[PDB]
């Protein structure tokens, strides 16, 4: 290895043995197809087996991507797109005509009342994967939050609507960028274009190209990929140690597709979607759809406001383990960095990037020709170690990579 390669394989190393991560995989890929970086630390679990060992993180060991499957279900959307089934700036009012009679709900009266309204504009797909349809996570908008108190989500049941896909917008289409169940919806526009439901989509149209075998929403019906799971670890907040996370459990997540979030894949899986996107291969996505991918595709306007809202939240911090204070754009899939982090010594302008519940980081950089993924099983997000450990990871080989 390198110097600083050593140096950062030697950080790990002491996490994982002073307890403060359970584990981690560590990978990175070339454009040019020979740079074949994977290394893997510590356990999958704090949970000592019957053995009573820590069984090992290793690169097919099946993991929660969580919002990491966002990325997948913009690659099932826009093969979509190439096929003609569907365009970016068609309305999405045939596809998804019950997303297009929802309201948007513009706040509430002195007493009290939710005043309800019809949407201005129209959604389209290029909305759905910029998060700028309109509609935000119920936990995160304070009118939503309060329409959530009020009981009016109670309803969807009865006329059939799914709990995720239930909340009214907060904006019209293009006024804001706003994370929300976009990619639920999506997922539901791949389904009811293509005919299928998204799991048997992913599996012939994202894991059979690939070859992969060890992604799937469906974890329940694969038992040999069950057997070796990983499971979830959360730091207190207190005494900043790792205990056991059951809240998987408890949930009852139970076999239900959506786009979002709930596919469980091994990493070395998921860095063969980020390699193929990188190398423009064609065995995903046509080339000039990539392109797009990186493009910006936020108004000058848009793009000031979501620049404003992620510096001005750094408890969520979606930008990971990049520049709090950071000018972004969003492309179709995550944000764009719209300058050079770190001159040469690290990503470059116009690099991809967007991470998962469990500290996943991935990043895609085409002008480098280098494309790292991240990957930690430890909730919650934007944690200092990860972050920290993540940070020193790509510096190390963005550094060993470029010069010299």
């Amino acid at each position: 290895a390198a110097d600083p390669v050593v140096l950062m394989e030697t950080a790990f190393r002491k996490a994982v043995k002073s307890r403060q991560i359970p584990g981690a995989v560590i990978m990175a890929r070339d454009a040019s197809g020979n740079l074949n970086y994977t290394r893997c630390f510590g356990a999958r679990t704090v949970r000592r087996d019957e053995n009573n060992q820590l069984p090992p993180l290793q690169v097919d060991t099946p993991c929660r991507l969580a919002s990491a499957t966002k990325l997948l279900t913009t690659i099932m959307a826009l093969q979509c797109m190439e096929r003609g089934l569907v365009d970016l700036d068609e309305t999405v009012d045939r596809l998804l005509p019950d997303l297009s009679a929802m309201p948007v709900l513009e706040g509430f009266d002195d007493a009290g009342n939710a005043r309800l309204r019809e949407r201005r504009g129209k959604i389209t797909l290029r909305h759905l994967l910029t998060h700028t349809s309109g509609l935000s996570y119920v936990f995160l908008h304070p009118l939503l939050r309060e329409y959530m108190a009020q009981g009016h989500l109670q309803s969807a049941e009865k006329f059939g609507i799914q709990s995720r896909l239930a909340p009214p917008a907060v904006n019209d289409p293009g006024a804001e960028w706003i994370y929300g169940a976009n990619l639920d919806w999506a997922g539901k526009l791949v389904e009811r274009a293509t005919g299928l439901d998204l799991e048997q989509y992913l599996q012939e149209n994202i894991c059979a190209p690939l070859g992969i075998t060890d992604m799937t929403f469906k974890l329940q019906q694969r038992p040999d990929m069950l057997a070796r799971r990983a499971d979830q670890t959360h730091r207190n907040s207190a005494d900043g140690r790792l205990r056991y996370d059951d809240s998987v459990y408890f949930r009852a997540d139970g076999e239900e597709c959506f786009g979002g979030q709930g596919v469980f894949s091994g990493p070395g899986s998921y860095m063969k979607v980020l390699h193929s996107l990188l190398k423009r291969d064609g065995l995903l996505l046509q080339p000039q759809t990539v392109d797009l991918m990186f493009q910006p595709a936020l108004e000058p306007r848009l793009e000031e406001q979501m620049n404003q809202h992620m510096d001005a939240s750094p408890h969520i911090n979606y930008g990971g383990p990049m520049p709090m204070v950071l000018r972004r754009s969003f492309g179709l899939g995550g944000i764009i960095a719209l300058e050079d982090l770190d001159g040469e010594n690290w990503r470059r302008k116009g690099s991809l990037t967007f991470g998962g519940g469990p500290n996943i980081v991935w990043q895609i950089d085409p002008k480098a020709g280098l494309c790292t993924l991240a990957f930690f099983q430890l909730e919650p997000w934007n944690d200092p170690v990860c972050r920290d450990l993540t940070r020193t990871f790509e510096h190390a080989i963005y550094a060993q990579y470029q010069q010299g």
